[PDB]
Parts: C-alpha cells; sequence; structure tokens
C-alpha cells in the first residue's frame, strides 16, 4: 500500500494527538522511516514552564534502549576479534575469583541469562573495588544458560568487560566505534555545556526533571540523543549492507542475532525480536512489566540464528522523566522512534506504534 507523504502526516497526527492527550504527554519527537528516508514530525513542548517547543534538535533521554549502542559495541569488538562471547567471563576479569563463576560466559552476561543476577547493581557500589566484592559474593539461582532475567547488572557488567582489550573507557570506545562512523554527532552520554540549551526536561507528577551517576549506567541506560540521530540509528541497524565500517557492519549483524527463544520472543544482544507478521496483542501484552521483570526459562539457538529479515525489532526505554520507543520491520524497510518527555505505559508506546507501521507495510 503506497502511502503519500501527505497521508503519512496524517497517520503519524492522528495517532500520536489523542495518545499524547490520554497520557498527559507534553512534548513527542516521531520520525518514521519508509521508502529509504526519515521523516520527522514533531508535537508539543520539551520545556512546558519556558514553553519551548519539541524540534527535531530536542535531545531526551534513551534509557534502556541504551543497551542496543552496548549491544553493537560489543558485536563490533566480536567482529575485530577481541572478545568471544564463548569465553568465561572471567578471561576479561581475572580477579572475579569466585567458583560460582565457571560456565558463565560473556553470551550470559549480554543476554541476561547468568543465573539470576539482579536487576541492579546495589548502592553500596562507589568504586571498583566494591563492585568487584558485589560480583565475588552473588550467589546465582540457576544454572547459566537456562533462565532470563532482565537485569542492569547483567548487561553494563558485559559492556564494561567487552571495551576492555581496545584499552579505551567505554565513553571513548563507543564515540570512535559507534558514533563517529556513523556520523551520530548529537548523541551524548555526557551532555556538553554548549548543548544543553537543546537537553528536553522531564516530567514525573508534574515534575521537571532530569537523570543524574552510578557504575555501569552508560553501558545500560545513560545515551541522551535527538530525533535525527535516532532515525539514522534504525536506518543504520534496518539496513546494514549500507555500511562501510566492516567490523561495525558486522557488529549489527551480531546484536540482531537470536541467541536464545523465550516463548514467542528472542533475545539479541539489547535488541529483542518477534518473528513477522505478528499481531499487536502478542507484541503488546509481551511489554508488561509483570512479564518483563518475570525469571523465564529459556530455549537455546545453537548456532545463534544470523538476522531474520521477517523480523519485528524493537526495544522499549525509560528513566525518571522520559519514555521512548524504537521498532523496525527489516523485510518491509519500514521503522519508527517515538520519544517522549514522560515515562508513560509500555503498551499504549507499541500499540501506537504497531498502528502506523500497520499502516505501511
Amino acid at each position: 500500500t503506497p502511502v503519500s507523504e501527505k497521508q503519512l502526516a496524517e497517520v503519524v497526527a492522528n495517532t500520536v494527538t489523542p495518545l499524547m492527550k490520554a497520557q498527559s504527554v507534553p512534548g513527542m519527537a516521531v520520525a518514521v522511516i519508509y521508502q529509504g528516508k526519515p521523516h520527522y514530525y514533531t508535537f508539543g513542548k520539551a520545556d512546558i514552564a519556558a514553553n519551548k517547543p519539541v524540534t527535531p534538535q530536542t535531545l531526551f533521554e534513551l534509557g534502556s534502549i541504551s543497551k542496543t549502542f552496548t549491544g553493537v559495541l560489543g558485536g563490533d569488538a566480536i567482529a575485530r576479534g577481541e572478545i568471544s562471547l564463548d569465553d568465561p567471563v572471567t578471561r576479561y576479569w581475572p580477579q572475579l575469583t569466585g567458583k560460582q563463576w565457571q560456565g558463565i560466559r560473556m553470551l550470559d552476561l549480554a543476554t541476561y541469562t547468568a543465573g539470576g543476577l539482579p536487576l541492579q547493581v546495589p548502592d553500596e557500589v562507589t568504586d571498583n573495588a566494591s563492585l568487584l566484592r558485589f560480583y565475588q559474593n552473588w550467589q546465582p539461582q540457576w544454572k547459566p544458560g537456562t533462565t532470563r532475567l532482565y537485569a542492569n547488572a547483567s548487561i553494563g557488567l558485559f559492556g564494561a568487560l567487552a571495551v576492555k582489550p581496545s584499552g579505551m573507557p567505554y565513553e571513548q570506545a563507543m564515540t570512535t566505534r559507534v558514533l563517529k562512523p556513523l556520523k551520530l554527532d548529537h548523541t551524548w552520554i555526557n551532555v556538553p555545556k554548549a548543548e544543553e540549551a537543546h537537553y528536553a526536561w522531564g516530567y514525573r507528577d508534574g515534575k521537571a526533571v532530569r537523570a543524574v551517576p552510578g557504575m555501569l549506567d552508560a553501558q545500560a541506560y545513560g545515551v541522551k540523543t535527538n530525533v535525527q540521530d535516532m532515525a539514522n540509528w534504525v536506518m543504520a541497524n534496518m539496513a546494514p549492507e549500507n555500511v562501510a565500517d566492516a567490523s561495525l557492519k558486522q557488529g549489527i549483524a551480531l546484536a540482531q542475532s537470536r541467541y536464545w527463544r523465550i516463548g514467542s520472543m528472542y533475545q539479541g544482544l539489547g535488541w529483542e525480536m518477534l518473528n513477522w507478521p505478528v499481531e499487536a496483542n502478542t507484541v503488546v501484552e509481551g511489554s508488561d512489566s509483570k512479564v518483563a521483570l518475570a525469571p523465564l526459562p529459556v530455549a537455546e539457538v545453537n548456532p545463534p540464528a544470523p538476522p531474520v529479515k521477517a523480523s519485528w525489532v524493537h526495544k522499549t526505554g525509560s528513566t525518571g522523566g522520559f519514555g521512548s520507543y524504537v521498532a523496525f520491520i527489516p523485510e518491509k524497510q519500514i521503522g519508527i522512534v517515538m520519544l517522549a518527555n514522560t515515562s508513560y505505559p509500555n503498551p499504549a508506546r507499541v500499540e501506537a506504534a504497531y498502528h502506523i507501521l500497520e499502516a505501511l507495510q
């Protein structure tokens, strides 16, 4: 169904406007990838009190969508020959001597199958000495490679260890190996003073808020970006054949590979996938925290299945004051980015995105 630019504009507006009013969303930046190019639509305010509108230059906090960058950076390191997903975690952290770590691979850290690592690294951890103490003391509730339990303590460590062989700190490795080659020049972990004027304000219970530190925060949920950079990020991931950097294109393919199957979903590195075609209720009913935070049994995909073009590839992300979502279908070469300055229900994000993409397929 060939939709015109005019009809596309109407499809987006008619879906986004009622959503924002029902969910009390202050502002939203949307990007739709259709017929080889990005289409931008901006709504509302970035700063309500100052009355600043949302523009394609407005910066939003990505939340867990930051994990897709971690997965690709890790994939790039594997493609360079620096690390292997089959290597034990201890190969990259010798001081981690606890015997409970035997059998736990880099793959397990990256895909939340280490055996029960908790959602977050505790507040007590304020340095590297205490970080080690935490992982050394941890006792697995399940055997490695049997149970998926979404955790920042898991993927966060994967990201920190994956960049060790390069000799660069995580931020520097991400900039040099992923951001720069893709020309994502307005994507930050640390927003410079010159860019603070573009930084949107997040809202929670009417209160204006913005992200604060941690330890493995950059690896798990510390990325800030505008809708233009995000659209290009989605384009590189849905069409890696067009990226020149050889290790990066392979890294993108590795992040979308299928390592485990959990019911109707498949776990990649950062990215999560479902076979296309898929109905909305399957995708929507899967985005509920009750199911998203639960420890679920996994089915090993061995060897890992390469990227399947007929897939619904996506990732949700939130912070105290922001709610974002990204979804794309490679077979159709269509995708969408929805960045907002309020954390509204994930099922609502999925429903809206599915509605828009359904009109383009």
